[PDB]
């Protein structure tokens, strides 16, 4: 058939043949928390303030395509409330929202959110990563090869999808730039590294990765299917 079609069939991109051996030559498994072992979008975990805040947030991130801003639209829709006109919408990508609603300026910006209404703070949400199921897969390459853990999130919840996964080796509150240097301290030390993660907040990491894996959701393998298990099967 062809290596590469037969990849295909399986829902891996491959950019070339020489990622196949490679693969056997690798030593380190390392996964981004958020996107591979965890969903792309998150969800609300809790909300703290009144419906009608909770309506002008939904209806300023309602302009964004951020999934802290779907998480926190698909909650407000399931609550019941509806979008309202929104104008002078403004955005800066990851860390806040801003909007003017009924004379109102509402700012929705990075509890894990607060919502501000003319310059005070009046609501907030809790946001969390969601797991994805599939939990052997992890145990049987412990069989075969260190796994780690690596996040720009805080300790508590990274450290937390450790003790669920059952993962020793973790990282929190990394920055790219953090990431990448850690990479590059694993190949220094002798480590043949196969990264998974998103494909931008981390591009530069994986860009140094032995062999890098991005989600569907440049690098050496793309994960059409955001099959993360059936990647893990090739693997072990
Ligand atoms: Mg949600």
């Amino acid at each position: 058939l062809s290596l590469y079609e037969k990849m295909l069939h399986k829902g891996m991109i491959i950019k070339n043949s020489n990622v196949y051996e490679k693969i056997k030559e690798i030593d380190t498994i390392i996964f981004e928390k958020t996107g591979t072992l965890t969903y792309g979008t998150p969800i609300v975990t809790q909300f703290i303030g009144d419906s009608l805040s909770l309506a002008y947030a939904a209806s300023v991130e309602a302009l964004s395509s951020h999934p802290i801003a779907k998480a926190i639209v698909k909650y407000a829709k399931e609550q019941g409330v509806k979008i309202l006109e929104v104008k002078d919408f403004k955005e800066i990508s990851g860390i806040g929202v801003r909007g003017k609603i009924s004379d109102k300026i509402i700012e929705v910006k990075k509890n894990d959110i607060a919502v501000y209404i003319n310059g005070e703070p009046i609501a907030s949400f809790n946001i969390s990563d969601v797991p994805r199921p599939n939990l052997k897969d992890y145990l049987e390459k412990l069989k075969n090869l260190k796994i780690i853990i690596l996040s720009g999130d805080k300790e508590d919840k990274v450290k937390e999808l450790s003790k669920e996964l059952n993962i020793q080796e973790y990282y929190s509150n990394l920055s790219p730039e953090d990431k990448v240097r850690i990479i590059e301290k694993l190949k220094q030390n002798g480590n043949k590294v196969l990264m998974i993660g998103d494909g931008v907040n981390d591009a530069a990491a994986l860009a140094l990765a032995d062999v890098s894996v991005a989600m569907g959701n440049v690098a050496d393998i793309i994960l059409v299917s955001n099959d993360i298990g059936t990647l893990l099967g090739l693997i072990k």
